[PDB]
């Protein structure tokens, strides 16, 4: 399995900062056949931020539209992704379900669109502070895949990404579960190469501890991913 | 009065190629600067190949703007980041954005004071509808609405629709009354409100000529290279 490190920037960056961001980026002589390291930039940062990365850097945005191209003012589709050789796209953030009211079948509208437009996906769930507290962890997550499961296409073009709201062998035993659930639909060989990643408040601190766990494959990370020091993170699963 | 506005809002349209193509013509367009201002709003993604292909000449602008400033914030775009960019105009309160993605007259709210804490020029759009028309509540709605009041384009979108003349013409007189009585005649008579119901090159000039319709937000029409008839239309 090949691993995955993703900088989710969220609603953060100025043409400087991104200017001093990749620069940093580009002085680590970081292994692209070792990992996929995929930045993910402000829409508007798109571009600006795709022509200061190396190419060894892929890039995408952090979310997609359900539906085509049409009368849908301020929305992004995947047939302009694709255009755009936008290669990632985040799907079903926490904070799109939370502030935006995205529901499980927005992600799977925007991943089925994602995937015929041949996008690549990075598609999140996970449960809240009171649902673990309720032991509803995998009730929720199960739902949650279930929802997209049956689109789940192979390793290339689906990762998925594990994000609670609150130990390194817990996350361990809730990525065996994902796996499991996806390898139901999906089947041994993909679900051995599908990527499941932890993006619960990743830091310098936990992906050393995560990264070794044998269903943890990768992260998708926030503030982190705005400091120099994201490159450690990187080298993490490198 | 007043100066005239045109707007292009493509929506959710385009590719890099057909977007050289419509840039190119536009860019053929004579038009007096100070008749009116001609913004074009492309996608997010678009912003940069649009701005970069439009000669200076027309302005430019994003389809939508976040409620939140900087932060956790997934997949939005605060006002701040599209200052430093210079992103001069935005979109807020699109019906589409309503009817689709659950955008309410308090996030309309929290969208244009962002914009205006920043420095960006709002094109606000608001309207009643049909069952709110058909009471005759449309003056009710629109002085509510109109929220925001307390640099600003006022949109009359009729979701009744949805999208005569004559009926925008009295939905424009009623809003810049509204204006008038909260910010008086000086700031109402200076401001523009653009006609955003469905507006092509059949109907343009008849819009264009009513004394209260200072010029349109453009749909579809804004996707074909005769938007530039429908901008010569208000010169």
């Amino acid at each position: 399995r090949k691993y995955f490190v993703a900088a989710n920037w969220k609603c953060n960056g100025t043409l400087e900062s991104i200017k001093s961001l990749t620069n940093s980026f580009n002085n680590l002589d970081f292994d692209p056949s070792k990992l996929d390291v995929v930045v993910f930039p402000v829409s508007v940062h798109y571009d600006h931020t795709r022509k200061l990365l190396q190419s060894k850097f892929s890039t995408g945005i952090q979310n997609v539209s359900k539906f085509g191209n049409g009368s849908y003012t301020g929305e992004v589709s995947a047939e302009i992704a694709k255009d755009l050789n936008i290669e990632y796209v985040i799907i079903g953030h926490y904070e799109r379900r939370k502030y935006f009211h995205e529901t499980d079948e927005d992600v799977r509208e925007k991943l089925q669109a994602s995937l015929k437009n041949n996008l690549k996906a990075v598609v999140c769930f996970g449960e809240s502070l009171e649902q673990r507290e309720q032991n509803k962890t995998i009730e929720v997550i199960t739902k949650q895949v279930k929802a997209f499961v049956d689109l789940i296409d192979n390793f290339d073009n689906v990762i998925l990404v594990y994000e609670p709201l609150w130990t390194p062998e817990q996350a361990q035993l809730v990525h065996k579960e994902i796996r499991k659930i996806v390898k139901d639909t999906c089947g041994e060989k993909q679900a051995n190469q599908i990527r499941i990643l932890y993006g619960g408040s990743v830091n310098t601190e936990n992906c050393s501890s995560l990264i070794q766990q044998e269903d943890i494959d990768g992260f998708l990370v926030g503030n982190a991913s705005l400091k120099e020091s994201f490159v450690d993170i990187i080298k993490s699963a490198m």
